């Protein structure tokens, strides 16, 4: 079965908002884990949720994905990093019941409906290669086969396909991030897409709009591997696909590493080590869509690793620049597109940056769920600052933006100039072409653009702030503060490109 062109199309539109729920809203104080990995309050639950949807609906997103929400049944007698666990959600006892520390199934049903009312898909969060010890059998009285950790395929296959089917027949969630896929072999994926696709199209709701459709069937591949394992492991062979989006992983780390540092401390790369991350795109066969996140709940957040590398710190407005050029290069990329919470206000967590090794779990310092804070929410946890509203605005004008303009969300790609100092790419769709250019330096410049190179016939127009561009002499000069990225509409593109 080949990935489905329809879908793939949609696919392209998608902006994800990232929810960890225990670390996020805590919207009803009688409910939660009150323990968790990480330094929130471990009380989230689907109520904070619900009451973040307009908030993330402003934002300028169109979809929620949530880590698991499923029933993670505490077994007695077992240790406090069992109760850790089970408020991450990854290692669930009950796929088929939501976690009372959550919410109700009655609260999920009104989550997703009311997602659904604001125009917002809904993703879950689908595990199916490993679970807690005890757990329990599926409505139709299934059980997976084998260890706990990796369960066994083909065995353990009727089993989760009936997993991924129960939430959009009984919820109709949208689609599924699929945890650590590479340990389902690649047959297994395809037959679990064929039921997601196959129960996705035998139930409908009414959109935002009116519109009845169907629930999307988005299916995304969490990886955490370079482009040879993401291919071999989830995108499968060329005319053979297994999954058909991925998080790009290497394009993140091309994206932290120009604009901050990594985990690592690997920093202060240029555009050349942007435009060969996107390069690399190559060697993915034809039918793969990579998802672009900057963060996740296993990453450090973009701010540490700012203050980590020792380039910049909240009070420093090189720190504001730089988290403004990671998100434009997101912006501007083709193919979905994720934010984790609290990236749109450059959270970080206070009196943290360099690694914790030693005893950190306990701490909540890992670098593997440090990122897991306490979601500051405007008008709902906390009031934001002039310079964190300032980022939430711009992150806004960015998915505004984007959801405007074809080029940045299917455009064809064609790279211009990528050095030490800029990155620029020439983005087509349609009639629809612009130029999107991003400083990678710390000091101001003057960008010297040919009009016959970018297929330019008129002006320029930048699409944030009016300003029109005219060549003199067949050549556009653009200036560019540090870090500063604009976008160019190609007023009246040329013959061809
Ligand atoms: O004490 C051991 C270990 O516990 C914690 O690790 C857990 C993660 O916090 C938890 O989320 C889950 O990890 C999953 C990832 O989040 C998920 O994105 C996927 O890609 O991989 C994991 C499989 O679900 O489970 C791990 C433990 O297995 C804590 O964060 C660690 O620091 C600690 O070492
Ligand atoms: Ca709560
Ligand atoms: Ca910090």
């Amino acid at each position: 079965h080949m990935c489905d062109s329809a879908l793939t199309a949609q696919a392209n539109d998608l902006r994800i908002y990232q929810v960890m729920v225990e670390s996020f809203v805590n919207g009803d104080d009688a409910i939660g884990h009150g323990t968790g990995y990480g330094t929130s309050h471990h009380k989230g639950d689907l109520q904070g949720i619900i009451d973040s949807l307009d908030y993330i609906e402003s934002l300028g997103m169109n979809a929620i994905w949530l880590t698991p929400i499923f029933d993670s049944i505490p077994v007695e007698g077992q240790d406090h990093w069992a109760d850790r666990l089970d408020a991450t959600g990854y290692f669930t006892s009950n796929y088929f019941a939501v976690d009372p520390r959550f919410g109700t199934m009655e609260q999920a049903k009104e989550l997703v409906e009311k997602a659904h009312e604001k125009g917002l898909y809904v993703f879950f969060d689908g595990v199916f290669g490993h679970h807690k010890d005890n757990v329990v059998p599926s409505p139709e009285g299934r059980l997976p086969v084998g260890e706990n950790n990796p369960v066994s395929y083909p065995e353990s296959l009727a089993f989760y396909q009936e997993v991924a089917t129960f939430w959009i027949e009984e919820l109709k969630i949208d689609g599924w991030r699929l945890d650590q896929a590479y340990q389902v072999p690649t047959e297994a994926w395809t037959a679990i897409r064929a039921s997601v696709d196959e129960a996705s199209k035998s139930v409908t709701y009414v959109n935002s709009k009116g519109e009845a459709v169907n629930p999307l069937g988005y299916m995304v591949a969490q990886i955490w591997n370079n482009e040879n394992y993401i291919k071999e492991t989830g995108y499968g062979a060329e005319g053979e696909p297994a999954l058909c989006s991925a998080f790009d992983f290497p394009v993140r780390y091309r994206v932290v590493e120009t604009f901050a540092a990594n985990e690592n401390g690997i920093g202060n790369k240029g555009g050349k080590w942007l435009d060969e991350g996107m390069n690399l795109h190559r060697l993915y066969p034809s039918h793969a869509q990579p998802n672009l996140m900057l963060g996740n709940h296993d990453l450090v957040r973009f701010g540490d690793l700012l203050q980590r590398g020792n380039i910049a710190s909240p009070e420093q407005a090189e720190y504001w620049e730089r988290h403004k050029a990671a998100l434009s290069f997101q912006a501007a990329y083709s193919g979905p597109i994720t934010l984790y919470y609290g990236e749109e206000i450059g959270d970080e967590l206070e009196g943290y940056a360099q690694k914790v090794e030693q005893d950190c779990a306990v701490q909540g310092l890992c670098d593997d769920h440090v990122a897991r804070t306490s979601a500051n929410i405007d008008g709902l946890t906390v009031n934001l600052n002039e310079k964190q509203r300032d980022l939430k605005q711009y992150v806004s004008q960015l998915m505004t933006l984007r959801a405007a303009h074809p080029a940045l969300s299917r455009g064809e790609r064609t790279n211009i100039v990528a050095n030490e100092t800029v990155y620029i790419d020439h983005k087509q769709a349609d009639d629809d072409a612009l130029i999107y250019m991003v400083s990678t330096t710390a000091d101001q410049d003057t960008v010297e653009l040919k009009a016959s190179d970018i297929a330019s016939d008129g002006q320029l127009v930048d699409l944030l702030t009016g300003k029109v561009h005219s060549a003199i002499n067949g050549e556009y000069q653009i200036s560019l503060a540090p870090f500063e990225a604009k976008f160019l509409l190609i007023e009246t593109p040329s013959a061809s490109g």
